C-alpha cells in the first residue's frame, strides 16, 4: 500500500541519451516464428517515439512494454515485434529522442533473506496535450504487482500478478481514490516547480518517486525510501535515519523548511516501519508460490570469425531469473576483465533475462579459455568452453 503522498509546496512565484539494443527472444533460424526485441533504456525524458523496420520499412504491429525507470531516474522500455527471420531480411529499430539532433538506426546483428516492497511513481506534465500523465507502479522486490495509470476514461488500481487478484474490493477501491488524491498532489507540485525553477510555461517537466521499504527476515525495517527527483535530478530524499531530508536543490531547501515544521519525516517513519512492513508481510505470504522462485541460466559458447589469426568466443546466459548476473572468461587461472566485451543484461520478453560476454582469442587457442557464469539460481557457477 503506497503512501498518501503531501505535496513538495517548492513555492509560490536534463537530456539523457537512450541506449538501445536490438535482439531476438529465441536464437534465430531462418523459416521459424520468433520475436524481435527493442530495448531502449538510460533516457530522459520519457517520451520518446520507436519504430521497428523491415529492410527499412516502417513494421506495423509493434508492440510496446509499460514504460519503467530505474533508481538513476532513467526510463526504459520494450517494444517488440512477431517475426520470421530470413537469410537476407534486415531489420533495425529507429529511435527518435529528444536528447538526440535525428533519429537513431540501430540494426539487427546475429551476433546480438531480506524484501523490498517500493512503489515507483511518475508524473509528466504535457501542455497543450491533456492533463499530466500520474502513474504508479508496485514492485516487490523486482516484481511489479499492482499498476495505476491516469490514462484512462475511469482509472484505477490493476493487479499485475495473479497471485493479488485474491485482494478483495475493498483493497482496489482503497488503492484507487489514494492514488487519484496523490495525483492531484503531483499535478500542484508541478505547476509550482515551473516558477521555482524559472522555467517557460509549456514545456513537459517529470517529478519521479520511489517510496518503500525493505525489511529482514526478522521482520525488521532495513531501509526504508522516500526519493524525489524533478526533471529527472534528484530533488529531496528521507535520509537512512528516517529523520532528516537531504535536499539535492535550492529549490528542494523551501520543501525541506515546510517538512520539518510539518514533522513529515515522522509520518513517514510511521508508514515505513508499520503500513509499509505490513503490507509487504502480506504481500509476500499471497505471493509465496511465485515471488521466491529462481530460474538458473542457460549457457553456451558461440565461435565467430574475425579478421586474420583472431577469434571472437561469446558466452552466453539464457533464461535466467533475476536479472542479476556476472560472466566471466579465463586463461591461466585469471580472469580477462578488461579485454572482454559485455551486453548490458536485457529482457527476453517473457521474463527471463539474457546476457552475453565475449573476448577476442587467437585463431587455434579457443580452447584455453574458460567462460565462468555467477547466479544466485546455480547450486555453483558453470564453467564452460568451446565446442566445435
Amino acid at each position: 500500500s503506497i503512501i498518501n503522498f503531501e505535496k513538495l509546496g517548492c513555492g509560490a512565484s536534463i537530456q539523457k541519451t537512450p541506449q538501445i539494443q536490438v535482439y531476438s527472444r529465441h536464437p534465430p533460424e531462418n523459416g521459424k516464428p520468433n520475436i524481435l526485441n527493442c530495448y531502449v533504456t538510460q533516457f530522459h525524458p520519457p517520451h520518446i517515439e520507436i519504430q521497428m523496420l523491415k529492410n527499412g520499412k516502417k513494421i506495423p504491429k509493434v508492440e510496446m512494454s509499460d514504460m519503467s525507470f530505474s533508481k538513476d531516474w532513467s526510463f526504459y522500455i520494450l517494444a517488440h515485434t512477431e517475426f520470421t527471420p530470413t537469410e537476407t531480411d534486415t531489420y533495425a529499430c529507429r529511435v527518435k529522442h529528444a536528447s538526440m539532433a535525428e533519429p537513431k538506426t540501430v540494426y539487427w546483428d546475429r551476433d546480438m533473506g531480506p524484501h523490498s516492497l517500493r512503489y515507483f511513481v511518475t508524473a509528466v506534465s504535457r501542455p497543450g496535450l491533456g492533463e499530466p500523465r500520474y502513474m504508479e507502479v508496485g514492485y516487490v522486490d523486482d516484481t511489479e504487482f499492482v499498476r495505476f495509470d491516469s490514462d484512462a476514461e475511469n482509472p484505477r488500481y490493476e493487479p499485475r500478478a495473479r497471485w493479488m487478484e485474491q485482494e478483495g474490493p475493498e483493497y482496489w477501491e482503497r488503492e484507487t481514490q489514494k492514488a487519484k488524491g496523490n495525483e492531484q498532489s503531483f499535478r500542484v507540485d508541478l505547476r509550482t516547480l515551473l516558477g521555482c525553477y524559472n522555467q517557460s510555461k509549456g514545456g513537459s517537466h517529470t517529478i519521479q518517486v520511489i517510496s518503500g521499504c525493505e525489511v529482514g527476515s526478522d521482520g525488521r525495517l532495513l531501509r526504508g525510501y522516500q526519493q524525489y527527483a524533478y526533471d529527472g535530478c534528484d530533488y529531496i530524499a528521507l535520509n537512512e535515519d528516517l529523520k532528516t531530508w537531504t535536499a539535492a536543490d535550492m529549490a528542494a531547501l523551501i520543501t525541506k523548511h515546510k517538512w520539518e515544521q510539518a514533522g513529515e519525516a515522522e509520518r513517514l517513519r510511521a508508514y515505513l516501519e508499520g503500513t509499509c512492513v505490513e503490507a509487504l508481510r502480506r504481500y509476500l505470504k499471497n505471493g509465496n508460490a511465485t515471488l521466491l522462485r529462481t530460474d538458473s541460466p542457460k549457457a553456451h559458447v558461440t565461435h565467430h570469425s574475425r579478421p586474420e589469426d583472431k577469434v571472437t568466443l561469446r558466452c552466453w546466459a539464457l533464461g535466467f531469473y533475476p536479472a542479476d548476473i556476472t560472466l566471466t572468461w579465463q586463461l591461466n587461472g585469471e580472469e580477462l576483465i578488461q579485454d572482454m566485451e559485455l551486453v548490458e543484461t536485457r529482457p527476453a520478453g517473457d521474463g527471463t533475462f539474457q546476457k552475453w560476454a565475449s573476448v577476442v582469442v587467437p585463431l587455434g587457442k579457443e580452447q584455453y579459455y574458460t567462460c565462468h557464469v555467477y547466479h544466485q539460481g546455480l547450486p555453483e557457477p558453470l564453467t564452460l568452453r568451446w565446442e566445435p
